[PDB]
Formats: structure tokens, C-alpha cells, sequence
């Protein structure tokens, strides 16, 4: 199918490499790449991970001069700001190139056009889906991690080579896999699940600890304990994801078992219009449209929510709790 | 009635006039008040047609000195940056001005204050309805075409013969006509054409392409050929402008015209109150809002819906049947 | 694809043909077919449109005549009354016949059942989709119009060669194109057209009026020039015509873009209902009987209708003001 | 205002007139202007009327006769059969003439462009309102009565003129008045108190009875006798004519005031949109195509109407007492 297992590394052999960042990617990846035979350079703010960067033997220019010495650059940088970031120290040097490929880790500001490289670039993405700690967590152990392949803009007629290049340039195949995908997706899919299912989850646990407490008078420390301050939804994805979201549920009870599937073919449908409205939200651009608007304006509404959201009565229950048991 | 006809070229002969651009209408309504007899100047962005404006024989300065030197200005540029240009550029020699008279093509900026000069320049508008090939056009025919005259701010009593001056000065009246109206008066109505009318006939072509190949299994190239692909509606428009709109009808079968009236009357309704919701928007200035900050954000929907209609189904099969066609 | 670019002209060469009007097709495509090398005869009423045909050198017996002579034979007439005229004056000289060949340029009257020929007639369709002016516009141009092919019944094995034959005996390929489609799909499209988009396109223009005149204080001179009574809608699908409908709006402002693809895509929905409801009417034959009706009832909603548009507001203005500016 | 009180009667005398029918009106009428001193003629339908007619010394030829003779003819005939009458026996004769007048008592037929004379005649109506009777039972008392006068097409500038010579020409000013009106206003006065005032009347009346029956336990004699088999709504009617519709009901009991005045107040608003929707189906035609279609099928709906009527409780209960009473 459209996966793939493993590919080439020729591109990159002879060439310079820019990477930009030394956080949690750009220090794994960058790490990997030195040790998989390539000459790497890298670019950061000279700061504390600046440190740590020439720390663990990486020369590191300013970010201008690691794109002149590079024919290709990665751009392992946040999300939020690096529209500024790449108009004003980045865009000027890349004018003054032929035939450079830049790779990023999310789509979202390629996929809506708030980075628009020029026609001499071969435009390309890939992202994995771990936080980036369970990356070294496999391989130290020799394995390999999966992965979305995206081609943006094609000037040269081998973006894909040069993506499954990068791919195997990182450690991922062989021992992982490797997924092909626009931009879109990438952005799409890292949207939807950020909109709902994970606020969904919390909503619906805050709302069972509000009712248990205050219509059938019940102790706080009980209901944090069923709902959310025991591990039992660690162990729950750890099955998950080793045997499968079904056949997970054997390890239950039958009458789990039997709720959980009627109250799940129960309330498919309105789920199913939350993820609608939310998808077709995000396909448009208007989401980004509103976080970028929310950043120009000063985070107000960020923070009262993160201040509500503290203040309310689970989570300093939540607290005098996780005091009780020592959990920091 | 409000119109006019023809009217005096007085308050101009004497006078220096700054004409800012060499676009579409620059280049002709400069060309034409040259040819009308009068001290003209010019002033342009340093680029491709600063070439042509300087080729064509009109002595270009730059912005700010073409002010200094001419007591009236027309700003002949975009309506999507123009704010930040006036900020910078011209309001500081305007502040070194008294007797000024700065007139629009447009009233977007100024109908929603986006542009407030000082109480020292009697402000105006005129603006033709042409896309400005339309306007040479007529003029090798030596006819006129008609505008929409605006008074913004009077600080000599003359604002309005000054209105007529200029009218004159470009080839409309004697010819055409010179209706006159607010600022607010003309960004309205072009503002509802582009928000009602235009949008939901593309919608509605949209959908029955869809429909009619979804669902009744008809082949891409008859619905294109039907809908828009001919040139129908434009021989339709023709007779429109040339008869009027119902007497166009007169060449149609007796079928068509049963059809269209019974059909109009029927949804009168809906696109009335729809109308209407979008006038509301315009007039307490929410759209320019919308646009605006758009702008600032970066593009991101305007962006994402121009992929989506081009992506479409229609857009592919378009596209194989023009090239079929030799359409370019 | 199911297109065709040229075909035979072999099995009409050797028959004679009927041609049974003379208006705007019945003269054009007998003068290119005379003029393809054919031998052809004219039936007609005998009246001013008799007169240009054996003016122009075409002999005219009677229409039973013109068939009775011929063996294949073309209505181009039509479509409110022909179903008498085909019942008392073809009918029975058809009976007389054997292996006949009757073609059409609307499906109406035969998608319907309103005339069903016998078993001993191969029954075809093509229709082209101008008015017809633009045909001789093209063909001194050597040029090659687009059409729709159908068959209805098939007495000979070759009933589509026989299409294709005509198809090129009327100067459409090679130089335009021939599509293939059933009888319903033509009469299906060109309802919709004068059932959806037309009718919705006025009313809006319509309430455009109405609104800005009596809750914006607007004069009506204004309103009128913006919304049609200025040639930008003509300009406008000329542009559609050649380029394509989206990449036509390039040539407009940022503003009008982001307005017009933000409002297509937020009425697409209700306009789409719309399309459905009419489509699934006239699908199921509802339409041709209320048109059929109001035939025989005298034609009372037609004449009122046709009195209420004129009496209109609007087109008073209209009629004073196209008096203005010359036009008739 | 726009009412006349008397006029001429000078274009009438040395031409004569074509009476077309001598049923209510045309027998009164025409024995009024042969009174008031014009030679006039009556065309007929040879039956009981025409015996009547020629009995009563009026000399009538056919119908297409006595348009030969006259310049003007008058259709004093239905309203439901007029059409066919008018293209067979009249059309022709009338296509034999330059300068003719054709005057209605109603214009249903022409308001709603069922008949169309040529522009070789002055076209008007005028109308009574009386049902016919009145008219001598005012004649005798040396009165006149009220009337609207209407004027369709001119093509003498003298239809008005003419208007109000046949206006004086049938005993109505002065004594009466006469009002002016187009075909439209009195077709659209004429049925909507057939359609709106009239029926809610009857139905109110019927369910009054139906429900004072059916859950009060009353006899139907006495429901009969309060709500219409006395002559208390006749009184009423008279009363109203006479001194006006509210202060009529000073001769009433407070109680009825009170109660009358407060639910007319309350319910305007419903028979309000009933009289709306009405109006509206009238003004664009509906109705005539209705009518026309249900006389063109055989009058079904009629036929089963008047059969639920009379075999309906109430008209049994009716039939029982009248025949008590006496009353046929
Ligand atoms: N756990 C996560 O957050 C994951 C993040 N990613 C992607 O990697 C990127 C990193 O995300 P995070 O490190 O979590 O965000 P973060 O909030 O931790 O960003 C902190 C870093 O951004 C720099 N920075 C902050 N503001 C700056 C400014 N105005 N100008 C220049 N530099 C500035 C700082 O130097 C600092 O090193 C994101 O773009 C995201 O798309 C992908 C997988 C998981
Ligand atoms: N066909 C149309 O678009 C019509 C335009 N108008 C009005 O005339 C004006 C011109 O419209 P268009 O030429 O079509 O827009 P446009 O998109 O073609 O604007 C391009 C011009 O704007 C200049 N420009 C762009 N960005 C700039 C920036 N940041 N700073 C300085 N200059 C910048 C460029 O030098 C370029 O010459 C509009 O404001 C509109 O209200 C009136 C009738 C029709
Ligand atoms: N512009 C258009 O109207 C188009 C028409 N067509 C098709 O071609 C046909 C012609 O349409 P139009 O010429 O526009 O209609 P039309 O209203 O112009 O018809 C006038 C013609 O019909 C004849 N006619 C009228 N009533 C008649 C009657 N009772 N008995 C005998 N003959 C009568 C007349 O002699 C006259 O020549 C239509 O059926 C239509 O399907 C196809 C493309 C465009
Ligand atoms: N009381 C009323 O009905 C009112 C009538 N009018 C108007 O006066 C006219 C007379 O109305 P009515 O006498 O009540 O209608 P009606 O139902 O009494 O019509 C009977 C007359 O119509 C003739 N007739 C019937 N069918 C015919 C046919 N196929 N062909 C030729 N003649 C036919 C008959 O010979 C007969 O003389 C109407 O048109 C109406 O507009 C105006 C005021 C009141
Ligand atoms: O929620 C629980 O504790 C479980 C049960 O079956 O009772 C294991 C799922
Ligand atoms: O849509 C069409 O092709 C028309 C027809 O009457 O059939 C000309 C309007
Ligand atoms: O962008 C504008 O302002 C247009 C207008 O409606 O006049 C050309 C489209
Ligand atoms: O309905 C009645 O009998 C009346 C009353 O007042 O009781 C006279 C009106
Ligand atoms: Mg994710
Ligand atoms: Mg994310
Ligand atoms: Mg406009
Ligand atoms: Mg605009
Ligand atoms: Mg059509
Ligand atoms: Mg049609
Ligand atoms: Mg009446
Ligand atoms: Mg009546």
C-alpha cells in the first residue's frame, strides 16, 4: 500500500544539512543523523539549549549562516511565532539560493499559507505522532518509529526520494514505518483529536465529579479516585495500543463490557456532529485564523480559562489529594 | 433630477493635480486630463510601471513630492493597504498642507474611517462602474460614461463644483453621466453585489453540476456545457444592458419566460431576507472588521477556499474540456 | 471520453432530407448542410418566413410533401404547439412510411411522452446550446460548435452513425465537439438552468433594489447602475466563458474574492435544496403538465406575471433612465 | 376626488350601439338608453330571451350582425363561456373594423388577458354592484345608482370621454355616481368578498350550529332560528347601509357592543393574513387558471360540493322547518 518499510539515503550523502533547533526533536533527530554518516550543522537561539547544543558537539552558527552553509534545512521551531522568525532571517538568505528543501514537522502554517517559499524550493514535510522522549525510549533499542510523509512543492522532480531520505536519515525505517500524506492531513488529524475527543473526555469527567458531589452527595476523594487519580486509564491505552481497542475489553467485565458498547452505539450520532462541525471548522482555515488573532491580541482568553479551569472546585480537591499521597 | 449631465472645468486650470498610480485607471484617466488640458503629475511605486508611466511621457516624482507640489491628490491605489501608506507616507506633507482636495475611486477606507484627514482638505469621491478597459473603449469613440459623485468634507464651499471639475476632467460628462452620492452610498452597493447576488449564482451552478451528475448519472461535460461553459449568459448580459432585463426575455422561448417569472416570484422571499442580513453587516462596518483583520492574520481562509474551488470536481472537468476546446 | 471531434458523413449522402422550419436554426443549419454537399427540401408555413426560404433558394412544398419525399426528417419548430401539428399533418403521412429518421433539438415534447412515433422510425436527438447567431459567428470563422447527442429508438441498427452523420452535416465537428445524451438529460439541464440560477439571480438583483432604495435612502439612478444596468455582468462571463469561472475573479480585487467565496460557500446548502426540489419536478413530468395547462387555460399567470415585472419600481427607473443614456 | 357626478352625453348620438344579450342587465340597460334617446339594436341568442327581447320591441339580428351595424358593442353576457363566443362570432367581424369600442360589465376576462382585442379599438369596462333589480327599483324613483368606470386600451383619445357619455347613457348619474377604476381593481374587489367575508361567514354560521349540537345538547330548530332563519341579519345589512356600519349598532344592547367590539379587535390579525394570502393569489392569476381548468375537466369539485352542502345536518334541519313555517 502506500506505506513504506524502508528506502535510500543517497540524496543526503555529500550534502550540508540545516537544522534548526535543538529542543526535543531537533536534539534527537540531530543526534541520530550525525550518527547515521552525514555532515549536519545546526541553527538556534543562543540560549540555554544553545548550550546544551554546542554542549553535546554540534557547531552551531546563527540560523542564517547554517542555511548558507546547507542546502537543505529542517525547521524543528514552535508553531506560534515562526511566521515573524522566517520572515525576517530566514526569507532573505533562501532568496539567495537555487535549489534548497525545507522539511518541517507540522503543516499548520505551510497547509494555511502563512509560509509561502518561493518556486526554487522543493517543499516537503514529515511528523511523528510520539511527544519525542519514547523516540530515544526505542532507540536505544534498535527500533524504529512510524511516520507521515508530505510533499509540498516539487522543483526538482525528487522531493519524494529526498523525503524517504530524510526518513531513513532520522531512524525510523527500517523498524518503524513510513506513511505518505499532504500537509492536510498532517494538520487535519493533529486538529480534530486536539478538538474532540480529548476535551470531550475531560468535559465528561469534570461533569461526573460535579454531579456525584453535589446531587448524591458524595466525598470528593472518592470520585477523584474512580474517575481520573487512579492509573486504571494508563493501563486501559497500554492494552490499546498493544492488542487493540476491542480486544482490549476482554480483560473486563462483562457488564463493562455490555455498557460500554450499548451507551457507545447510543451516542454515536451527536459525537459524530460535534466532529463534523469541528472537521469542516478546521478544513476551512478559520481556526487558524482565531488563534492567530487570539495571539495579536495577548492571550486573554487563554488565560482566564487557564485560571478557571485551576480555581474550580476538582482541581483543588485534586490538590489536598495528591498532597495526601505524596504526588508532587 | 440628482443627475448631471455636463458641467464647468474652472477651479482646475491654474491648479497642479497629483495623480497617485499608473494601474488601470491611472494610466487612463491621467491620459485623458493631459489630453483635457491641464498641469498633471504623477506618482508611483519605482517599478514596472513607473517604467510605463515615465514611457508614456508623465513626469513621475515620488509620492510625497508629487503632493508637495500639487494642491490636489487622487489616490488611484488598492483599498487593502492603502491605510498604512497614508499613515506614513502622505499625512505628514498633507499636515504641511492648507487647501487640499483629495478624491477616491473608492469609499471602503473612508466610509468607515479607516482614513480621516484633517478639517484642511475638502474631501470627495467619484467612482466609474467599469473594470476601466471599458472607458478607452468608449473614449476613441469619443463618447462619456457614468459615476457616482461624493462630498466627504467641505472646507471651501467648492467641494462640489470641484466634484464637476474633476467629472469633466476625465472624459465622463459631456458623454455619460455624474450621479452624486455619499461615500457610504457607493461602498454599500458594491459591497452587496460582491456578497449577494454573484456568490449565490456560482453557488448555485455549483450545485446543479453536482446534483445533476450525482444524481440523475449525466455526464461533466453536457452540465458544463449547458450551465457555463457557452457563452449564453454573456449574450444575455448584452441584451440586458442594451434592452433592459425583462424586455431581454422578448428572444427567449415562451417556455424560458413562464419558467424564469413563476420561479422568480416564487423565491422573491428568501433572497430578500438574506439581502437584507448581509446589508445590516455592511452598514455597521462588521465586514470591514472581518477583512481587516483577515489581513492581519494572514490570509489563511481566503487561502484554503480558493484550494477548495479549484480542487473541485467541476474545476478538474473544466479544466480537461478547455483544453480540449483550445481554450487557453 | 464519450466525446466526438468528427465522424462519416456517408449515410445521407445518396437520401434526400427534411427540413421543417426556417427561423433561426432551420435556416442556419440548412444553408451549412446545402452547402456540405446534400440534397435537401424546406416545409414550412406559408407566410414572411416562406418568403426568405425560396428567397434564399430553397424549394418549400408542404410539410407533408417535404416529408413524403423525403427519409429522414428534422423538426426544427417549436415545442408549446407542435404536438397538434404533429398529430394531425406528420402522423399520418409517417404511417405512410418505413424507415424514416425524425431528429429534434429539444427533448421536451419526446422525454415525456408527447409525441411517440411508431416502431418504424429510428429516434434521435441533437441540440446545441447558443442562441444560434453565434453559429454563423463561428462558421465564417471555419470554426466547429458543441452539441448533445441522443437516440430514442433504434429501427436499424444505425441510429447513432446516422447522429454522427447529421452531426458533421451541420458544420458542428470537426472544429467544436458532439456529446452523447439521452433525450432526458437535455430537456433535465435546460429546465434547471431557466428553473435555478436564473430566476434565483433576478429576484436578487431585485431585492438588491428594493432594499438599498427603501431602508438606505439610495437613489435610484445609483442602484441601477451598480447592479445591471452597467455591461460588468457581460465583461464578467466573457471572462468565465474563456478563462474559467474561478480564475476569471484574478482579474478582480482581494476584497471581492475573499466576499464572494466566503458567501458561496455559507448559501450553498439552501441554494442546493432549492436545485434538488425543481430537478425532482420536472424529473417526474409535474412542470410539462402545469406548462401544458396553462397553455390550454388562455395563459392568465403568464400575462400577470409578465404586467407585475414592468409595472415593477425598478423598471420604470429602468425606462427612465435607459431614455437618458440613448438606449432604446 | 376622483368620483363624477354627471356628464356627457354627446358622442352617442348619431352612432349606434350593439347590446349583446338581454338577460339582467342588458334588458335594463338597453330599454334605459333607448329611453334616454339613442337608436340602439340587441343581438341574442334565438331562445326564451330572444322572445322575450323582440316581445318587449327591440330588433335583434344575430350577434355578428349587430356588431356590423354598430361602432360600439357592449358584452352583456357570462363570464365562464365568453372566451370561445368572442374568438369564433366576434373576433372575425370585429377584425372588419377600424374604430370600435367594446365596454363589460366585468373584467375578468380581460383583466387576466383572456381576451385580447386589437388596438383598433377603445377597450373599457364599467360595472354596478346591485344585483340588477335595484336598478328599476331606483329607475322608477327617478334616481341613479353607482358604478366604476375602466378603461383598458385608447386608441381615439376619447375612451374616457366615451366612458362617461355610456355612463350617462344608462340612468345611473346623475341620481347615483360613478366611480373610475382600471379591470383589475373591480375583478380583484369582485372576488375577494367571494372568496374572504362571504365564506368565513357561512362556515362561522355552520360551525356554530355543528358545535351548539354536538357538545351543548341544543335543539337544531333553535340553533336554526338564532343564527340565520330569522331576518335579523337582513335588518342589519339595511341598517348598515343606511347609517353606517358602527354607528348601526347604537340600536343594539350594550352587552352586544361590548362583546362584538372586543372580538373584532381580537381577531383581525388571523382574517387578516387570510385576506393577504387570497389577494395574492388573485393578483397573479392563480385562480382564473384554477377556475378555468376545473370548467375545462367538467365541474367535479362543484358537483361534490354542492352535494356536502345540502346533504349536510343543518341544510336537512332547514328543509324540515321551512316546511313548517311555510316558506318555500
Ligand atoms: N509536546 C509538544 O508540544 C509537541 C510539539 N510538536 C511541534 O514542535 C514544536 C515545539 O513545540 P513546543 O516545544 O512544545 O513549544 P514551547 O512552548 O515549549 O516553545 C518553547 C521554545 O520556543 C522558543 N521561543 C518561544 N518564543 C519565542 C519567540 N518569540 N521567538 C523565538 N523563539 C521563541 C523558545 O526559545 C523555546 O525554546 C511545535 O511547533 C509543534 O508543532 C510536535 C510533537 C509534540
Ligand atoms: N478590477 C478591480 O479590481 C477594480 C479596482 N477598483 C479599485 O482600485 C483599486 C485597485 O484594485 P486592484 O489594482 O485590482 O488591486 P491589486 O491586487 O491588483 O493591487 C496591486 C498593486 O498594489 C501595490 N501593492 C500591493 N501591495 C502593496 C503594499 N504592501 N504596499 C504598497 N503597495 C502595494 C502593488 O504595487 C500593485 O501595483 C482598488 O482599491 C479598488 O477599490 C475599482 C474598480 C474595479
Ligand atoms: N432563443 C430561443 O428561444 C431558443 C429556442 N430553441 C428551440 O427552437 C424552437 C424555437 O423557439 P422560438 O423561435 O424562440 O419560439 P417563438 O415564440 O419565436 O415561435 C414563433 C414561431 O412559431 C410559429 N407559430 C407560433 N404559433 C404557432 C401555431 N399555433 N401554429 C403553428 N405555428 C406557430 C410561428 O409561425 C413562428 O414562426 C423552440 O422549440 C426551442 O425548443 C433552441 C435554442 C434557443
Ligand atoms: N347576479 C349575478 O350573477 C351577477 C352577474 N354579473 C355579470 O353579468 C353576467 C351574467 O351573469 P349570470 O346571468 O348570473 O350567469 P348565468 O349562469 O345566469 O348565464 C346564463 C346565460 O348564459 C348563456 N349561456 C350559458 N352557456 C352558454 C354557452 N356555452 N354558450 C353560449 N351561451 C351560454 C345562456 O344562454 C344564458 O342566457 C356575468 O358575466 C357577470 O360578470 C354582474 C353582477 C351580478
Ligand atoms: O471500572 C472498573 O473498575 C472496571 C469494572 O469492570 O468494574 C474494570 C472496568
Ligand atoms: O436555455 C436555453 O437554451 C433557452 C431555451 O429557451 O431553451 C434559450 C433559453
Ligand atoms: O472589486 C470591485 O470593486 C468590483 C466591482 O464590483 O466594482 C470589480 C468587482
Ligand atoms: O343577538 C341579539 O338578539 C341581540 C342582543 O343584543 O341580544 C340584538 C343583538
Ligand atoms: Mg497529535
Ligand atoms: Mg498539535
Ligand atoms: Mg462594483
Ligand atoms: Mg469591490
Ligand atoms: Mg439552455
Ligand atoms: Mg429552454
Ligand atoms: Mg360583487
Ligand atoms: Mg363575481
Amino acid at each position: 500500500d502506500k506505506t513504506v518499510l524502508d528506502a535510500n539515503l543517497d540524496p543526503l550523502k555529500g550534502k550540508t544539512i540545516g537544522v534548526i533547533g535543538y529542543g526535543n526533536q531537533g536534539r534527537v533527530q540531530a543526534t541520530i543523523m550525525r550518527e547515521n554518516g552525514l555532515n549536519v550543522i545546526v541553527g538556534n537561539v543562543k540560549d540555554k539549549y544553545y548550550e546544551l547544543a554546542k554542549k553535546e558537539g554540534f557547531e552551531v552558527y546563527e540560523i542564517d549562516e547554517a542555511v548558507r552553509r546547507s542546502d537543505v534545512a529542517l525547521l524543528l521551531i514552535p508553531d506560534e511565532v515562526m511566521k515573524e522568525v522566517y520572515e525576517k532571517k530566514i526569507a532573505p538568505v533562501l532568496q539567495g539560493k537555487k535549489e534548497f528543501v525545507l522539511d518541517f514537522a507540522s503543516g499548520y502554517n505551510v497547509a494555511f499559507g502563512l509560509i509561502r517559499p518561493p518556486k526554487s524550493v522543493d517543499t516537503i514535510m514529515v511528523a511523528p505522532r510520539m511527544v519525542g522522549e519514547g523516540i530515544m525510549d526505542l532507540h536505544k533499542q534498535g527500533k524504529g518509529y512510524p511516520v507521515l510523509l508530505g510533499v509540498k512543492q516539487d522543483a526538482s522532480g525528487k522531493a519524494w526520494d529526498y523525503a524517504k531520505a530524510i526518513a531513513k536519515g532520522i531512524g525510523a525505517i527500517p523498524g518503524g514505518i513510513a506513511v505518505i500524506s499532504s500537509f492536510e492531513e498532517e494538520a487535519l488529524l493533529d486538529l480534530m483529536s486536539e478538538h474532540t475527543w480529548v476535551p470531550i473526555l475531560f468535559g465528561a469527567i469534570k461533569a461526573c465529579y460535579d454531579i456525584a458531589v453535589k446531587e448524591y452527595g458524595v466525598s470528593p476523594e472518592a470520585a477523584l479516585l474512580e474517575f481520573y487519580a487512579s492509573g486504571e486509564l494508563a493501563e486501559i491505552a497500554r492494552l490499546i495500543a498493544e492488542e487493540g481497542i476491542f480486544n482490549q475489553m476482554v480483560h473486563h467485565s462483562t457488564t463493562s463490557q455490555y455498557g460500554t458498547l450499548t451507551r457507545m452505539f447510543k451516542y454515536y450520532d451527536v459525537v459524530r456532529r460535534i466532529v463534523e462541525n469541528e472537521a469542516k471548522y478546521i478544513w476551512d482555515g478559520s481556526f487558524a485564523k482565531e488563534w492567530s488573532l487570539e495571539q495579536q491580541a495577548g492571550y486573554p482568553v487563554f488565560y482566564r480559562l487557564w485560571e478557571l479551569a485551576t480555581q474550580s472546585e476538582m482541581a483543588k480537591a485534586e490538590k489536598e489529594l495528591y498532597k495526601l499521597l505524596g504526588r508532587k
